């Protein structure tokens, strides 16, 4: 029978009024026998009717994939409302229901700390600039780097890790040329999270 | 079902001759009728006979979970030999085979750097001591912390993250009392990896 995956908005999308947060309900393994798929959507159990279902697309394994997209109000997602996708197909014993929402719990403001390169690293070509983001809840967060207003490419961020107290931490590492650092350029760690003032903070770093 | 999952040894176990590395073959979704399951094990195609089947554990959905544990030679796992778990059950059309081995490729030695607390953090009760381990391959690694020979409790380690060059990094974070740090105790990050001399290195940290 067919399978359903329900996907949440991206963190940045819910934190910025300029962006468009969406919940996405994907049905795969729809057969040729029974290709009609119905979607019902509920917000905290109350049916809504504004979702955009794009038309089915047969995959290269001869099953159909159909997608339905519900736009969410920023504040609804953040006030913790619950999004239910109900999928009907005549090849199911019963309809499939998936639910999604923000992780439950009291939001906690991340602490952001920049850490310079270890002395040992300075006799390398590259140097790692570190951004420690700890104490946050839920785990949804965006981290970015920049210097003089231009975004930086060459950085990697760990997944959020669960701390003993139920909050999360992560580290972001920006790899720069030793020279750029040692001439004293300003590097900035950006953090976006619901529990920050204006959903944004920036922490700077130089020699 | 039934379905089979095949798990590698723990990093520490393969890196120390004193410990016992095992590969673990887990079967799930075996029913109450025929919970009979046979395991065959091969090391680079050659059958071995020293695996131990631990007793069934039914779970709250009334399917059985059945586990078989094969202890492996340290050097075999590290020389990249291939471990095949073959599962037989009357509810299979044909037997299930899973294979596992160490990630292929030249091992690379982790670079290990301890980073003191951010200035900002020093006006907290707790302080974060950081251990940056980068440049290592494969991703199998153990990190531990200590002071005066005694292990530390209160630390968390990120999973390995893939860098742009195909190697991995992680961070380990040790949370201590400000006092302990500011009295100038020595804190040590231990790292165990196959590409280190004696599979082990240690880096120290103090005020
Ligand atoms: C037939 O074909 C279709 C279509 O595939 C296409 O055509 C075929 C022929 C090939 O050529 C393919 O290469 C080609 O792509 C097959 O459809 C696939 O079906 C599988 C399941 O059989 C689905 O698996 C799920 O994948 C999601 C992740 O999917 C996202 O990321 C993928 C990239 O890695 C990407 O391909 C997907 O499109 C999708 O992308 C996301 O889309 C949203 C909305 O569009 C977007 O906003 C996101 O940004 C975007 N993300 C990215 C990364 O770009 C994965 O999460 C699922 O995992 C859950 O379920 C598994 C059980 O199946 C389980 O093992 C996992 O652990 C996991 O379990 C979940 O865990 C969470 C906790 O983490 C828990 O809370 C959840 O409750 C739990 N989930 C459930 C429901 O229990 C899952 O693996 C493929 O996505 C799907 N592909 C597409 C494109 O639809 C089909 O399988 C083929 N049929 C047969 C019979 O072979
Ligand atoms: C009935 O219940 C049982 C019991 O489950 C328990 O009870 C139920 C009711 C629920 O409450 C559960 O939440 C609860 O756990 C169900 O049994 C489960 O069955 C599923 C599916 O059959 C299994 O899924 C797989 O799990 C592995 C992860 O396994 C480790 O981590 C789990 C926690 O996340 C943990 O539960 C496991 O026990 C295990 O933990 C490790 O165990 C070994 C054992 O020796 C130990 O040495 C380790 O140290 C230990 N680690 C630690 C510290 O925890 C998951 O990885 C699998 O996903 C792979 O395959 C998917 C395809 O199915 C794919 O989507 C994933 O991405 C992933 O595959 C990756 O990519 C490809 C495939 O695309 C693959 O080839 C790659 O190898 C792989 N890459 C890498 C590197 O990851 C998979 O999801 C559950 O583990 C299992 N739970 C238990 C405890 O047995 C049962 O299904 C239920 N029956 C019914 C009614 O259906």
């Amino acid at each position: 029978g067919p399978s359903v995956f329900l996907f949440p908005p991206k963190p940045k999308d819910t934190l910025m009024i300029s962006r468009t947060p969406e919940v996405t309900c994907v049905v795969v393994d729809v057969s040729h026998e029974d290709p009609e798929v119905k979607f019902n959507w509920y917000v905290d159990g109350v049916e809504v009717h504004n979702a955009k279902t794009k038309p089915r697309e047969e995959q290269y394994n001869s099953t159909y994939r159909v997608v339905s997209v519900l736009t969410v109000l920023h504040q609804d997602w953040l006030n913790g409302k619950e999004y239910k996708c109900k999928v009907s197909n005549k090849a199911l014993p019963a309809p499939i229901e998936k639910t999604i929402s923000k992780a439950k719990g009291q939001p906690r403001e991340p602490q952001v700390y920049t850490l310079p390169p270890s002395r040992d690293e300075l006799t390398k070509n590259q140097v790692s600039l570190t951004c420690l983001v700890k104490g946050f809840y839920p785990s949804d967060i965006a981290v970015e780097w920049e210097s003089n207003g231009q975004p930086e490419n060459n950085y990697k961020t760990t997944p959020p890790v669960l701390d003993s107290d139920g909050s999360f931490f992560l580290y972001s590492s920006l790899y720069v040329d030793k020279s750029r650092w040692q001439q004293g350029n300003v590097f900035s760690c950006s953090v976006m999270h619901e529990a920050l003032h204006n959903h944004y903070t920036q922490k700077s770093l130089s020699l």
